């Protein structure tokens, strides 16, 4: 009866929000069992979570703090968790019969491999790691085809919103990342809402001068550095366009980015009859996380009710692609298909980090990514699962090195 | 298999919008057969419709235009329809095996009676006559418990909006007008959007002297006189609050009226997790009517797509109960329960018509209704369906007489 959950990335933004809503839902009844907590290397933070939630499993990727973890946990009386490390620990958790649902709140390779193991073990995977979908979308679709009882449920707020706008009577007849998903759900088009980021109202002359300190400082909503920079360039939305494509089988010409600066409407679905359904709330990750764990039901929360009269005004406009060329790059990569999304994501990782570290300017971001995309030559897609995965990782590494080489030569 | 449809009140607003969307949808793919048309006495427009749609059945209320319809219909080549008359024609259409869905777009006794016959024959009934739900909701609920396979689908635009926000795998475990509909659908609260009407920004002193001409002239959206006056007083919205309560079993303290002057968001549903889902489009009756005929599926239309960036701004505010006291009266009658909603509806019918005819002032509308409500005493609710219907008719008639007497006494 309790939903048995593992959290990958339990000290990050998604992980901490997950545990916060789980704690609230478990006050009176045992709705969820927190069976496993995994982190990259935040050993002290994981220890503190273990004290509260007492999971059966604890895992740390970084083996150099494994011994520190085991020594910290000894101080917890009559608690005997299985303490694991590295990729073998990730696989053991994903394989456990005692786990039903896995929250993926970690990025990059750990996010990809944990998503893969969860699917291979026919789990429900609540995926907040958009980069895995963008970079490895065809690989995940292939895996989902083999492991027929696995399901990806989106946690990215916009994609959660879309998923919520659908009729569960039709959702239950397909699954995310399956061909024909949009046809079965009578989807015509998606409005993909965006905050627009901190630079939304700058002129082209002002935008030329922006620095990462301008994106990061005094933010309305405090988030990780990488995603803050992607929000400022709108590459975040560009990645979310490709994520939409893959999750919901929606054609690129039917995905429309809309800037909605109040961030109440989280996204909207237009059905084939031209009726539009939208999901709305305050900016929040707890509803998306909780819904991924309860779907297809909902459960009571004590979140503050939306007060629409107090919000009072909601606005919508189209983003300028001259100001936010990263959006255009993402559409171009998505439409080209093949491994261009892998290349996009990888080259962005480098450009984003160069800008974060004050090494390049705002329009150099899109210039580097564009040059790497132009340089990439299409490859035959491996039919075999493992070969395809290796192909993705090779192309990812190539794209990163190419971006770095471009920066090095114009430096 | 085609969808076989009957239209009651084919020459009215609901009726013509239904024929228009059916005609347009049919150009895309043949989904709908118009099997019966019924009108009150518009025999010339009925002839024109029968030429086009060639229904098996034609029926008119008024016997004294019966012969002329027979005669007009002779001119149509190859066409031998069953031509009927009055309440008996209505029963014959509703009991036909060749009819699956019935659109009720007529008011008053004819609306209540045709709804009743449609339910008694286990049909899907697409109901636009909100006054029958408000006045005779108890009777409808009882009938729907006796005829387990009958279903009412709402066509009133805000109620259609609500119904479209739901997951049909949950809706199919219940049906509208059933106790526990909101619990099964995990509904917490409803935002019932209003246009606010033509008097929305007037002062108390301006409202003291407004006339029916001020409500009716140069309307943003042209509708019948009665509903225009109801929109002006916001009694329309109060009736729609009671409608929401009956249709969806939502408590009155969980229904919030919000003035949304752009009329794009049609209403919103807050679930128990606090996630809010809304339906949006241009102001429109075609999507509500169409959804009632396709539910639980959707079909393709060639309606104009909503352009959110062009709409640009949506606004929301609370209505002033001091300016729109009819809203308060509707809540009070709803909360009191019993037959108070029947009394509200009947007395408003009189008060609306008095104001329309320049016999009373704006604040007299609420004053008359208030005084009628105050004079009513709660009645033992008959357990028997036939007695319950007679109680509703007698209370309706009493309430109209009472409103009339209050007018004549002060006058
Ligand atoms: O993709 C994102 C972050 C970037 C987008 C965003 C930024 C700011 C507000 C909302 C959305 P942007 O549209 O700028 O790319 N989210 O899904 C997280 C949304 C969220 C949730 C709780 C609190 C704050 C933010
Ligand atoms: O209840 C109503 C009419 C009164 C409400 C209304 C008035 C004006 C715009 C929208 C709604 P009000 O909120 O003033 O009571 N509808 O369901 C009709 C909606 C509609 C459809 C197509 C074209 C115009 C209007
Ligand atoms: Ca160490
Ligand atoms: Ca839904
Ligand atoms: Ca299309
Ligand atoms: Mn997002
Ligand atoms: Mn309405």
């Amino acid at each position: 009866k309790p939903i048995n959950v593992a959290i990958f990335g339990s000290t990050g933004s998604i992980g901490t929000n997950a545990l916060n809503i789980i704690r609230e839902c478990n006050k009176i009844e045992n709705v969820f069992n927190v069976k496993a907590l995994y982190v990259n290397k935040s050993v002290n933070e994981l220890y503190e979570q273990a004290r509260e939630f007492l999971p059966e499993y604890l895992c740390i990727h970084d083996k150099s703090v494994y011994e520190e973890l085991k020594e910290l946990v000894k101080n917890i009386k009559d608690y005997k968790p299985i303490i694991l490390c590295g990729d073998e620990g990730m696989k053991e958790i994903c394989s456990s019969n005692s786990i039903d649902k896995i929250v993926i709140g970690i990025d990059s390779f750990q996010g990809l491999y944990s998503t893969m193991y969860a699917i291979m073990n026919n789990k429900i995977v609540a995926l907040a790691n958009k980069e895995s979908i963008v970079s490895a979308g065809f690989f995940l679709k292939k895996l989902l085809n083999i492991h027929k009882n696995a399901k990806i449920i989106p946690v990215d707020s916009e994609h959660s919103a879309i998923f919520q706008c659908l009729d569960n009577n039709k959702v239950l007849k397909t699954k995310c990342l399956q061909d024909n998903f949009s046809k079965i759900n009578n989807i015509n088009k998606i409005f993909l809402c965006s905050s627009g980021g901190p630079f939304q109202n700058l002129t082209m002359d002002e935008l030329k001068n922006v620095t990462s300190e301008n994106a990061l400082k005094h933010p309305k909503w405090k988030m990780g550095k990488k995603i803050t920079i992607d929000s400022a360039t709108m590459m975040n939305k560009g990645l979310e366009v490709i994520e939409t494509h893959f999750l919901f089988d929606v054609d690129y010409n039917d995905i429309e980015v809309i800037v909605h600066k109040e961030c109440i409407i989280h996204s909207c679905v237009e059905f084939i009859d031209k009726s539009v359904i939208s999901q709305m709330y305050y900016p929040d990750m707890q509803i998306p996380i909780l819904y991924s764990l309860t779907w297809p039901d909902r459960i009571k929360t004590n979140l503050k009710p939306l007060d629409l009269a107090q919000v009072s005004t909601l606005t919508f406009h189209k983003p300028s692609l001259e100001h936010f060329p990263c959006i255009k790059l993402a559409y171009q990569a998505g439409i080209k298909g093949n491994f261009y999304p892998t290349v996009l994501n990888a080259s962005n990782e480098i450009a984003n980090n160069l800008f974060l570290n004050n090494k390049i300017k705002y329009f150099d971001i899109s210039s580097i990514i564009s040059q790497v995309l132009e340089s990439f030559n299409s490859q035959k897609v491996s039919e075999n699962s493992e070969d395809l995965m290796k192909q993705i990782l090779q192309i990812h590494s190539w794209a990163k090195d190419k971006a770095t080489d471009i920066y090095n030569k114009h430096n």
